[PDB]
């Protein structure tokens, strides 16, 4: 399940992040608005960010 919606995603979006699948729409992080290509997935606390703001934040 997309842990942001609370709503439950499959194969057609699956995109995982911490494992599971997210809304592509959703994997993304929240601190920019951006949403992830399939990949660019950084995981911290159960919360998704690109890897572009992970390096910037971290
Ligand atoms: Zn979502
Ligand atoms: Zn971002």
């Amino acid at each position: 399940k997309c842990p942001r919606c609370g709503k439950s995603v499959y194969a057609a979006e699956k995109v995982m992040g911490g494992g599971k699948p997210w809304h592509k729409t959703c994997f993304r992080c929240a601190i920019c608005g951006k949403s992830l290509e399939s990949t660019n997935v950084t995981d911290k606390d159960g919360e998704l960010y690109c890897k572009v703001c992970y390096a910037k934040n971290f």
